[PDB]
């Protein structure tokens, strides 16, 4: 059952944002500082999802205010997309994360299917409140999410997809995560930043 329990029976994002903070739907609410749900309103045509909030956004209590969140406002720059046409949330909604002695931060720790699948709930109650035209997915996590364990994003990355399990049959676009532009060498780096944009750019004409 997961999350599904603790999901109460509303679409307004301020009153399901608070009952996810009082979510035990996995293991990761102990560890982490508190719920980080996604950001925006219920007017948003683009939803965004990535993995899991990380260090700053589990303090912060908002999705994308690092590294990553600042190569993506990079991203919907180049691609014009306004935020204010945005809803941007994460497949699971607590930090996962191990501290290496001498590391500069906590580091994030891969979600399994299992705590994705105890999340999704939260994930379709934002997909029920927002009704998306279009959902990004950033990365496998968040790709594996909605479109199954065995999904691809290398092999479908920028393709439409509609899949009729999914509420309120959004396109459905996967791209890369943008975390991985921050590492690599400077021309792949900047070839994989074009490939993000040209993504944004086929979800925003959807
Ligand atoms: O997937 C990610 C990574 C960093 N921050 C987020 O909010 N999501
Ligand atoms: S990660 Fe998702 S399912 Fe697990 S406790 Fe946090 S909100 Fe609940």
């Amino acid at each position: 059952a997961g999350a599904q329990d603790f999901v109460p029976h509303t679409a307004d994002l301020a009153e399901l944002a608070a009952a996810a903070g009082e979510c035990r739907g996995c293991g990761l609410y102990r560890d982490a500082t508190q719920a980080v749900f996604g950001a925006g309103g219920r007017s948003a045509r683009i939803m965004m999802i990535g993995e899991q909030p990380g260090d700053k956004e589990d303090l912060a209590g908002l999705p994308f205010v690092g590294p990553a969140g600042r190569l993506l406002d990079r991203a919907l720059e180049a691609a014009d997309i306004d935020r204010d046409a945005l809803y941007v949330t994460n497949a699971v909604k607590h930090f996962k994360f191990t501290r290496a002695a001498g590391g500069k931060r906590r580091i994030a720790k891969t979600p399994s299917r299992t705590e994705v699948v105890a999340c999704r709930p939260w994930l379709i109650a934002e997909m029920t409140s927002v009704e998306p035209d279009v959902v990004v997915l950033l990365g496998a996590t968040a790709a594996k999410a909605l479109l199954g364990n065995d999904f691809r994003v290398t092999q479908h990355r920028g393709e439409v997809l509609h899949v009729d399990d999914v509420p309120g049959d959004p396109a459905l676009v996967a791209t890369v995560h943008p975390s991985s532009l921050l590492r690599g060498p400077k021309e792949e780096r900047e070839s994989a930043f074009a490939g993000l944009v040209d993504d944004l750019r086929v979800a925003a004409d959807v």
